[PDB]
């Protein structure tokens, strides 16, 4: 249930003494990834987010003009041009705030949701280091949206699907909700953060959900609520936030006209769901304890062969599975067949597709997985139709059961 | 046809001062980068390749072994944590070469492809920098295959196979090849260089590609070739690279066990078919004037009403398109027909679906398109069907083209 061991295991990424807390992702840890990134763009559809890309770095002046320079300034990095100073991006908000600027708005452009997978750079001290837990170099789920005050409330609400949809997709249902409010001393009027915590509040309570209170533990630019998730060993993992900033869209000059006709300054609410998305891979990792859903395997299927006389099959089957739009291997060599299913068992891989002389004749194949099940001979067509549901579901379990 | 100006028409990106050379991708401008990588990643499975991704700063010893301290010194932006200090990546060739030596390799692991869509920061003269094309942050196509000697022409085979075959998607078949061969002064002995050129040079004649030689143009490191591509208006751009290198594997302690059980080193290919992908970009959007085709268009239909009295029709439609993977907008406002067709039309979108009553009644749509060609009032799911071939085709027509 080490993530950094299951990782090695697995051959999913590694790290070095030359990048402390910057990942080198291989390519089966990079599969994985790159579903989770295919998964949050279904539902930035469905939610309806843009999706933007920020640059790297920016001038030192925006990153004063933000307040990272006051409050941020050990956990950047900073280089240097033609005597400018730059800070690489501790946050994709500021880039996101200089995208809505370009081109006058409107109430009627509002709600503006605007995604990014937001590649994040922070200084932190090399002995608080851990793993994919811990790091340099991330990459954030995260997002922004630009609203009216009336709009808080529902916007509120549509994260909180959102959360309780992604989390129930990798089989965590036990999740607390925290509400932190106004502390003593705050940017916004005493107006705006009732308003706000009451819109959380309600939002939360619309869907039932008994949150707690933190209070006075919000932050000066604004209150927050905060998603945290137990796995399957009941230790918590703080993952998502929703979190209103009431001081981002003033420093940064962010307006849009009125219904009235009049200048308006857009609510910001923050928002991310996975959080660190190599921390979140560390955490399904040790959910799984490598065990991953079908639709998050690097390799889905390994077709393996007694003898070379099934070799051809096997190809063929291979191919067919890789048209097939599955993540399929053939393993050729010669070794028993029971040291195959052995070796790739150990690699976790969801289902083992085995041809004797039987299987090529029929026309079919025997099917095994990693849990040790014979699901026995199969049709490979059904097969094939079988783990198109199974990943486009995006099943937690495997077949038969 | 200047891609800044068909950038800022068609809201595809901007840039700023206080990020010079490094691009802020607006939604539709994003939207195009993804299609491509999408592309780029179809070619990835169907040649062959992994894919990884590297951290983007790695210590300066690093950067010395590689030998980017003596010759890229000034290209590099640096930045220190806990008195070390870090580049952050011109190139992603040595992170390859980083994962290439986790775990031990043989030759059967040979050849090993990888590629990377490589975020690179190249710190450019700021009076150099050009709109998409001269930046300094971008990412490359990046690919780096890892063989034998007797692999080698095989290999650059395949890569020229895949260079015609991705500039063939957008539209230019008319391509310059370049053999550059070795200086006066170089790493690798007579005859190595002697079998790499050879293999080059017979790999682009079985190919049936007239070439050029630029004499003692190759890099101190390997000869290479290189493609220039030319557009409709017969401008030439170079873009793909196949490069030899003798100089990295070594300088990073690359090897593998060969048959003989002995140790090797491998032979290093640099490839790249587009090059910079924002670059290619700005190419593209030249190239088309604007009118991306369906496949690669932001928006790719936009769904009108006359009327309120259509709306909810209009969004009937929406949610079909849009559960048939085509890029779709309903425009609800309250404005004239013709002002919404107007704007679109500006936006290049490939196509206009417009629903009055009549339409409502038929359960049809009236289709036009950006060139203003009236296609007439067609089958939903006839239209759905054709938009589908148009896109899986990446089809560089419209309808009635
Ligand atoms: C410069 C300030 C730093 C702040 C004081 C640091 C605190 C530790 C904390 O308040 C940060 C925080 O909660 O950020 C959280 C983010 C959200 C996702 C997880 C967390 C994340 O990314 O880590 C939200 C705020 C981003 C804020 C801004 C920006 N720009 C603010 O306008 C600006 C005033 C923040
Ligand atoms: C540190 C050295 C820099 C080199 C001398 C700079 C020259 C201007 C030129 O030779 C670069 C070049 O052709 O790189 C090209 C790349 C390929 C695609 C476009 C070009 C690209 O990325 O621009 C290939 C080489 C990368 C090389 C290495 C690495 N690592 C070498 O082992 C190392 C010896 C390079
Ligand atoms: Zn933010
Ligand atoms: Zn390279």
């Amino acid at each position: 249930r080490d993530h950094r061991k299951i990782g090695k295991q697995l051959d999913l990424y590694h790290m070095q003494e030359e990048a402390p807390g910057m990942v080198f992702w291989h390519n089966d840890g990079w599969t994985i990834f790159r579903e989770l990134e295919v998964f949050v763009r279904s539902k930035l559809k469905e939610y309806q987010y843009q999706e933007v890309k920020g640059p790297f770095m920016m001038d030192r002046v925006l990153w004063e003009k933000t307040g990272h320079w006051d409050n941020y300034k050990d956990a950047m990095f900073t280089t240097s041009s033609e005597n400018r100073e730059y800070c690489i991006k501790p946050m994709n908000c500021p880039g996101h705030v200089q995208i809505f600027n370009q081109g006058l708005k409107s109430y009627r452009d509002l709600p503006l949701r605007m995604a990014e997978f937001g590649s994040c750079h922070r200084n932190e001290p090399s002995g608080s280091l851990h793993g994919l837990m811990r790091v340099r170099g991330f990459t954030q789920d995260d997002a922004h949206i630009f609203c009216t005050e009336e709009q808080i409330r529902d916007e509120v609400n549509g994260c909180i699907r959102l959360v309780y949809d992604m989390y129930s997709t990798f089989g965590f249902e036990k999740i607390v909700v925290k509400l932190s409010t106004r502390p003593e001393k705050r940017i916004g009027s005493d107006e705006m953060w009732d308003r706000a915590e009451a819109d959380l509040a309600v939002a939360l309570e619309e869907n039932n959900i008994p949150f707690e209170y933190q209070l006075g533990e919000g932050a000066f630019y604004g209150p927050k609520i905060e998603f945290t998730l137990y796995d399957c060993l009941d230790r918590a993992w703080q993952c998502g936030t929703v979190q209103l900033d009431f001081s981002l869209p003033s420093r940064l000059s962010a307006s849009y006209v009125g219904e009235d006709n009049e200048r308006k300054v857009p609510v910001m609410i923050h928002r991310a769901i996975l959080g660190s998305m190599e921390r979140f891979i560390g955490i399904l990792t040790e959910e799984f304890a490598g065990f991953f859903p079908t639709w998050l395997a690097p390799v889905q299927v390994v077709i393996m062969n007694i003898t070379d006389s099934q070799s051809e099959y096997v190809n063929e089957l291979t191919q067919k599975l890789s048209n097939a739009g599955i993540r399929v291997k053939a393993d050729l060599r010669n070794e028993k067949i029971g040291f195959k299913i052995r070796e790739h068992t150990l690699r976790r891989v969801p289902y083992m597709l085995v041809c004797g002389d039987k299987e090529v004749e029929s026309g079919k194949v025997a099917v095994r997985t990693r849990r040790g099940k014979d699901l026995g001979s199969m049709d490979v067509n059904e097969v094939i139709e079988k783990l198109q549901q199974e990943i486009r579901s995006r099943s937690l379990k495997q077949l038969e059961e």
